[PDB]
């Protein structure tokens, strides 16, 4: 399974919640989770930061 | 000036250095800095995290 | 309304059909149609070609 | 070599010319040609249309 889907489920967030908390448009989140497309390089780097620090990342965006 | 260019200069990094440290392909970094295109939503969110924590972000990617 | 939604409805295609015919991942099509994100420069150019020649474009991709 | 670089050289266009004619930001064109990143799905579809009809495509954008 795609890394974003692993990370989101491990944080116990719905797609809607993860989309709003981390500023990833919901359709593209769904594309990534379904294998319809893949995150580009800055997005992969961003997903790694979310994984390392989900709370710090979420707080920085608020 | 574009936010990425502000952030990079404030960190005293060349385009090459910033590109490698933060996993943003060099041509697209240059496009953003020159106003030839603009970062999408996940990229803007990512740039905000870099700005809030440049060292933590860089370390997480290593 | 977003240009892609105009074009798709004018061609009488569902989101699924338009996505498969024109190789635009379905989630991002939905993001564009709902105003959750906007097509980047190559995508806007591509949408203009689809609009000018929907059949020629579709045939070229097959 | 990347498809975009093949297509551009076969059309005898410089990077600048190809960028302006086909509305692909110059830095990202350079990233694609150098293997620093790869075109997403709508961009690949678009490049195929350019390849099939370079003149029709260019004219449609004017």
């Amino acid at each position: 399974m795609p890394r974003i889907k692993i990370i989101r489920r491990a944080l116990k967030l719905t797609q809607e919640e993860f989309s709003a908390r981390y500023h990833i448009p919901l359709g593209t989140l769904r594309d990534w989770e379904q294998g319809r497309s893949e995150p580009d390089q800055p997005a992969r780097a961003y997903l790694k930061i979310i994984a390392v620090d989900p709370e710090g990342t979420a707080a920085a965006l608020r």
